[PDB]
């Protein structure tokens, strides 16, 4: 838009094409996305109008939504770094707990906030956590996912991950609730602390299989109605779950005791962002500043 002078493309996301861009009237620096055709329904246009007033720290500000030409754009704020690129940055190493714990704890609250409001991401992943240099890291598309149908393949044809996609989704449930960000949340948090993704799925059922090995095939007992979803099969295997210590290790046992909450099969059971902010794990935790190579 004649407002906005490209500087780089910075990647292809769910719903198009990201670029940093210059405001030519303010020189600010942005995240601009283009999304997307028949012009854009009203429905779409009102629940991102939403969007532009939930604003908190821990989440990435929406600072404007331009609709020309049939056309939908949305401006954000921009952070230089997403927990992706940042992690395989510290693969080595890893991330040292303090500020692993820190990342946790924000993100939490900003959860806590849309949840608050009603509002979930429905599609958490690290690529869509940013972190600034300042030690703060925020949520990235909230929302979008309501206001668009999310695909199965983007428009520059990438499959998009169901690594973090919780159970209650992969089984049919078509009413999310705001457990299921709570559920990705856990997958990155275990991720961030064994350097591996949790869940590595290539297909549905190999996703919905990967967490059946892991924590156990579900039944009637941990999850009532269970049995009842549109895409269980009585034919399911029936594994047996693993332990935690043997999950995530070298995680403590507040952390092990969090984490088990936060991937509780049952969406009812599954702990809340609110709860979990009161959790032990949280007793110490402190703001570090990430050693940041832009
Ligand atoms: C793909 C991309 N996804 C996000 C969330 C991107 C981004 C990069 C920088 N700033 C912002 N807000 N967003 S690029």
């Amino acid at each position: 838009m004649e407002n906005f002078q490209k500087v780089e493309k910075i990647g292809e996301g769910t719903y198009g094409v990201v670029y940093k861009a210059r405001n030519k009237l303010t020189g600010e620096v942005v995240a601009l996305k283009k999304i997307r055709t028949e012009g854009v329904p009203s429905t779409a246009i009102r629940e991102i109008s939403l969007l532009k007033e939930l604003n908190h720290p821990n989440i990435v500000k929406l600072l404007d939504v331009i609709h020309t030409e049939n056309k939908l754009y949305l401006v954000f704020e921009f952070l230089h770094q997403d927990l992706k690129k940042f992690m395989d940055a510290s693969a080595l190493t890893g991330i040292p707990l303090p500020l692993i714990k820190s990342y946790l704890f924000q993100l939490l609250q900003g959860l806590a906030f849309c949840h608050s409001h009603r509002v979930l991401h429905r599609d958490l992943k690290p690529q869509n956590l940013l972190i600034n240099t300042e030690g703060a890291i925020k949520l990235a598309d909230f929302g979008l996912a309501r206001a668009f149908g999310v695909p199965v393949r983007t428009y520059t044809h990438e499959v998009v991950t169901l690594w973090y996609r919780a159970p209650e989704i992969l089984l049919g449930c078509k009413y999310y609730s705001t457990a299921v960000d709570i559920w990705s949340l856990g997958c990155i948090f275990a991720e961030m602390v064994t350097r591996r993704a949790l869940f590595p799925g290539d297909s549905e059922i190999d996703q919905l299989f990967r967490i059946f090995r892991t924590l156990g095939t579900p039944d009637e007992v941990v999850w009532p109605g269970v049995t009842s979803m549109p895409d269980y099969k009585p034919s399911f295997p029936k594994w047996a779950r693993q332990d935690f210590s043997k999950v995530v290790p070298p995680l403590d046992e507040d952390g092990r005791s969090l984490l088990s909450q936060m991937l509780h099969y049952d969406p009812n059971k599954r702990i809340s962002a609110k709860a979990a902010l009161a959790h032990p794990f949280f007793q110490d935790v402190t703001k570090p500043v990430p050693h940041l190579r832009l």
